[PDB]
């Protein structure tokens, strides 16, 4: 497929370091993953980076569902146009360690995955979320067993992934 240079680590699991908003753009995935929150207020972070991609289409959409809806559980998603990045975008909310969220609900946030064939996604609760990334890649190999194309940003924190695996 169109998926180019990425490394394998499982039958189903892939990574490169990429940023993700433009591997979406070059690929044009059928489902990329949001790093969303339970509000899906969009302002940092993938989920700022995404949003500013579409020149905000997210968020106004965004905010509709909220007003409709209610926010969403942390652990849980919903599914949204992908605008201009993806057909559609998977707003997944994994636990936020910061605000001292539960992080065993990372299980439950990745098992969203596994209603999708394939995925565009990065890390979930890595970064601004404060969880452990290589945690997060683990939990990630364990539970989803659809095809998930993971983009990792900081070149860093990419090779210590690879390097680490297990």
């Amino acid at each position: 497929n169109s998926f180019s240079g990425y490394l394998k680590l499982t039958d189903n699991v892939y990574i490169k370091n990429a940023d993700i908003v433009e591997e979406a753009k070059k690929v044009k995935p059928t489902v990329v993953v949001n790093a969303a929150n339970v509000y899906l207020k969009h302002g940092g972070g993938v989920a700022g980076a995404l949003n500013k991609a579409t020149n905000n289409a997210m968020q106004v959409e965004s905010d509709d569902y909220i007003a409709t809806n209610g926010p969403l559980k942390v652990g849980g998603s919903c599914v949204l146009s992908g605008h201009n990045l993806a057909k559609h975008c998977l707003h997944v909310v994994g636990p936020n360690v910061n605000k001292g969220e539960d992080i065993q609900l990372l299980k439950s946030a990745y098992e969203n995955f596994n209603q999708h064939e394939v995925l565009l996604a990065p890390l979930l609760s890595a970064g601004i979320f404060g969880a452990d990334p290589i945690h997060s890649l683990r939990v990630c190999v364990d539970t989803v067993r659809t095809n998930v194309y993971l983009a990792v940003f900081d070149k860093n924190l990419y090779d210590k992934l690879v390097s680490s695996f297990l």
